């Protein structure tokens, strides 16, 4: 789809996660943004290793009609606090609403 | 947020000997100033590519620009085959599309 007939519904992820290297017991933070010409009830998920991050804490961002325009705009970002050797594994974010599911780039985080 | 924006990326694709392919990207600008859109294949211009453009400004009376273009691509070729990029630029900035790749069967 396109802004011709407005038809872009499902979720465009417009920002990739990116591969990252932290210390154990940084913080540390992933994000994804995407951009949608629908209105309709977002979920952003987080998995780490192929498995969902049911606890993951998560900072969400809607910015719905931009400029007055028909553009929706999205920004998810992962919070890890205080990592450890077992938060090494590739991160992947899931953006869906009821029209499809956009799956991100595996982002690879490595604990030193 | 003068530059434009990328909201819909070309898809990668397959087709098939002597059909038509078309490559679509869209993008938004908080600035109604002149828009330049161009395609390219293998980092290579499109210099006389044939081009849907589409401009809606001030969509629904508000203050966002709206774009979308649309590479039409007739009768493909092996040659055809590649990877395909769009470039959309005003004066503040250009912004490039992720590679698209055309499989030619
Ligand atoms: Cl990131
Ligand atoms: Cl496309
Ligand atoms: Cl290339
Ligand atoms: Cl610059």
């Amino acid at each position: 789809x396109g802004f011709v007939c407005d038809d872009f519904p499902k979720p465009q992820i417009t920002v990739q996660p990116e591969t990252q290297s932290a210390i154990k017991g940084s913080d540390v933070s992933f994000t994804c943004s995407a951009a949608s010409s629908s209105d309709s009830p977002m979920t952003f998920a987080w998995k780490k290793d192929n498995e969902a991050l049911q606890d993951a804490e998560m900072e969400n961002y809607a910015h719905l009609r931009a400029q007055g325009g028909e553009l929706m705009e999205y920004t998810t970002i992962l919070r890890l606090r205080n990592v450890e050797f077992t938060s090494e594994g590739k991160y992947q974010c899931v953006i869906s609403n009821h029209f499809g599911s956009s799956y991100s780039v595996k982002a690879k985080l490595t604990i030193n």
